[PDB]
């Protein structure tokens, strides 16, 4: 079942969470983690916010305290694994044996093919190294072009604007945050960023670039000092594909984290997995999934009577004045709006229903309502829609029933 | 690896092919097959053609000669399996032990929700029982409505027209065969069926029905004596889902037929698997996949040095005067047309290319060209596009190089 020794590939949040849970659950056998970045394991969300702005990496490290007696092979790349021999080949020339192999290799940013041969700075934002490079190439009154209106681009937009950087943003879709956000939220978010001076360009794609100017598909030009591309990520599933595991931009796993290869597990951003709400497989890229799927897989490995991973997806995104929280599905057959949707001290809550049942929720600058909404979502609650809209209703009270 | 005893769930083409290959490859341990239909195992394509027209089921049975010493439990439903206990629970009250479990349970037709409460005959066409019922409810000059312009509906359309049945066909898409057919082929096929008297209704959906009349979304009505619904199939993956395997309208498998559950394999229509051409996972519903994936999985189970399943997808469809064969992707960046596309003695070949490389092909009434085109497709050939178009070119010769 859980067979020693355990080897984990990747040393991000998912991996750290997994190995800390193994220890906490009582596994005392060998754990070796292989991490290609030569960095003390660290959390990524500050890279678009407080780290980007203030630059102290020692405030963003992950705590490995709950993972004692782990050897972390930092700055080392796993090059292949042989699932028959039960071995992993490392870039430093060593080989690791394993009883259980855990793939927690995450995802890497998609490149924009039309900027491949560019002769101006073009960066993506995923690592400490990326953050440091983008940080050092921006100055107040510089001109930053962001490609992609996802949460990373928008988080960077906010931070750049606060620093006095002029920001343009090109998005292929008619709206921002098309991945996992209610249209009502996306529209408001566009309203917010436009008011903070972001120059938004919708339904535009980059067709190429020439000597410091980016070219768009509507025949026009944008001049920038730097391009940051944030058009999503792609699973780091190369080792899995080579070794014969089922993959498709992500390693297919069940609720136990099992791949199609015996004794090989996967978790976090690298996985394609079931979303219990939609009942479909999806590659979930959220911080909460990385942590929670990692814990769930570990728990069940040590104690096979534990249930499989069962959490419903949620995320937050901090974008300047907007502290955004989103849980569940972006849409249902009904949206209930609690509060006013206003740039004047923004504060509101959205609730998505499907046939009377809560299937998703959004809070903007309203954390207190988000926890109880997540509880209602989990148990498939069907509150009175009238009470859901009524400002006088205590969602915390409601949730407690 | 291959651990006795072997239990297979489902007794269709995929299952028969799998168990015959196990025997041929040298496995001599127990094989028990559980098949819910109380029928000698049989092939389905004649159900829309020669069986529908002539009604002799003894011409459509699968040969189990190459699968000696197999117990076929016909008319028995597997209700669950316990992958820990390594047992399968049967509807007759018995339990089967297994060393290796193989899920070959196929797929069932999708129902049309707007006809659920209908009070006129509404059938789907998948089994011998379906065929017999549709057969007995049609008469010459009866009015048949077919919902769905896939190969099954079109095959039935042809057979019904030949029998003197009036046929209407409603399709949601602007074209027929939207699943896996080049647009050039689909357009011609519509031309053919219209000329044979089929009343085609595109971009229409059924909204319901009232007392022998079907209602459409454009506010209109179609009167028919019988509706046959052919809007695709859904994987029979219930046992897999309950048992904790990764599934999403189909059981995820790698090229060895492995699911995410140790000692459980799956093959045929029930599987979601990698299409090597598109590099994406797909549920492939072709006869050739059922047979060939079943053989490939068996071969590798007996002999683990054998390669995994590697075939590229292809199918045929016999529709009246049109003997259609299609291999690979429906489209690339270029289509080459060999011959004239004409209702006057139809005979032509399409070739789809992607950056010089053959990625798909179609033959209509030209079997001799289809085999060599499949060989060129397999090795990713890049023939001179000029020679591909030139009528004087021998594709068989070309393929032999
Ligand atoms: C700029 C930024 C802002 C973010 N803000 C938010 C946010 O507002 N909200 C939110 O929910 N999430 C946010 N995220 C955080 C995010 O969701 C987590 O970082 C992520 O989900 C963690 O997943 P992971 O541990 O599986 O993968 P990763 O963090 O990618 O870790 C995988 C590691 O494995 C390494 N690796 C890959 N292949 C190999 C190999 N062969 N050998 C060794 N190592 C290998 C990778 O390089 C990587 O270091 C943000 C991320 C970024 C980059
Ligand atoms: C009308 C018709 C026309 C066709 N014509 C074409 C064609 O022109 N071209 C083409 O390429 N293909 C055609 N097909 C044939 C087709 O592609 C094959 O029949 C199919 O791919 C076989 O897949 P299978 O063996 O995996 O599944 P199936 O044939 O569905 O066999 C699975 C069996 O398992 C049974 N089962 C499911 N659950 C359980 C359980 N819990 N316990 C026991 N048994 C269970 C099912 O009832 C079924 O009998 C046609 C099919 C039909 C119905
Ligand atoms: N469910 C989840 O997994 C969610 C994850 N997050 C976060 O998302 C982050 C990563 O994604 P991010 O970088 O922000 O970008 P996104 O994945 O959000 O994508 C942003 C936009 O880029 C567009 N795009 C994608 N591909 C291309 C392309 N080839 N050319 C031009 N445009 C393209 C997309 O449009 P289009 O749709 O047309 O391709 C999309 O509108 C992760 O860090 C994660 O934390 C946030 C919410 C939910
Ligand atoms: N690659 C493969 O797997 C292929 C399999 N085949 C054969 O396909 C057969 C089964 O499919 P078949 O029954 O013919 O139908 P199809 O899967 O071909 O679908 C036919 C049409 O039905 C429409 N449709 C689907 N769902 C609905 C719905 N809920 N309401 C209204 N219309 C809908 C589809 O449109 P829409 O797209 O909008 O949903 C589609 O255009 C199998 O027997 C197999 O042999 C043939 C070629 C390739």
């Amino acid at each position: 079942a859980l067979k020693a020794p355990v080897v984990v590939l990747g040393a991000g949040l998912a991996s750290v969470s997994f190995v800390a849970e193994l220890r906490q659950a009582g596994y005392q056998g060998l754990i070796t983690v292989v991490g290609d970045e030569a960095e003390r394991p660290y959390d990524r969300p500050p890279l678009s916010k407080d780290f980007m702005a203030h630059g102290d990496a020692e405030k963003i490290r992950l705590d490995c305290k709950r993972a004692p007696e782990v050897e972390w092979l930092l700055g080392v790349t796993a090059q292949s694994f042989d699932p028959q021999a039960h071995t992993v080949a490392l870039s430093d020339g060593r080989t690791l044996p394993y009883g259980t192999l855990v793939l927690a290799t995450g995802a890497a940013p998609r490149a924009l093919p039309t900027l491949q041969g560019a002769t101006m700075p073009v960066h993506t934002l995923r690592t400490l190294e990326d953050a440091r490079r983008i940080q050092a190439g921006l100055r107040p009154q510089s001109r930053l072009l962001i490609v992609g209106g996802g949460v990373i681009g928008l988080e960077l937009a906010a931070t750049a604007r606060t620093a006095g950087v002029h920001v343009s943003l090109v998005e292929r879709q008619p709206r921002l945050m098309s991945r996992a956000a209610p249209a009502t939220l996306a529209d408001f978010v566009a309203r917010y960023h436009a008011a903070q001076g972001v120059d938004l360009r919708f339904e535009r794609s980059v067709t190429g670039s020439v000597d410091g100017v980016v070219l768009l598909d509507d025949g026009t030009r944008i001049a920038a000092d730097m391009v940051v591309v944030g058009i999503g990520v792609l699973a780091n599933d190369a080792l899995a594909r080579a070794a014969g595991l089922a993959c498709d931009d992500g390693i297919f796993v069940d609720a136990y984290g099992r791949t199609t290869c015996p004794d090989v597990y996967a978790l976090g951003d690298v996985t394609r997995q079931r979303n219990p709400l939609s009942g479909r497989f999806e590659r979930i890229e959220t911080w909460s999934n990385a942590q929670n799927q990692g814990i769930a897989v570990a728990r069940h490995l040590v104690d096979p009577t534990a249930p499989g991973y069962a959490e419903l997806p949620w995320y937050w995104s901090d974008q300047g004045a907007l502290r955004i929280q989103v849980a569940g599905l972006a849409s249902g057959d009904e949206e209930i709006v609690r509060g006013e949707v206003s740039l004047d001290a923004p504060k509101f809550t959205l609730i998505e229903l499907q046939k009377g049942r809560i299937v998703g929720a959004t809070c903007v600058n309203n954390a207190r309502d988000f926890a109880p909404l997540r509880r209602l979502l989990a148990v498939g609650a069907k509150p009175d829609r009238a009470a859901l809209a009524d400002p006088a209703t205590d969602l915390r009270k409601l949730a407690a029933a």
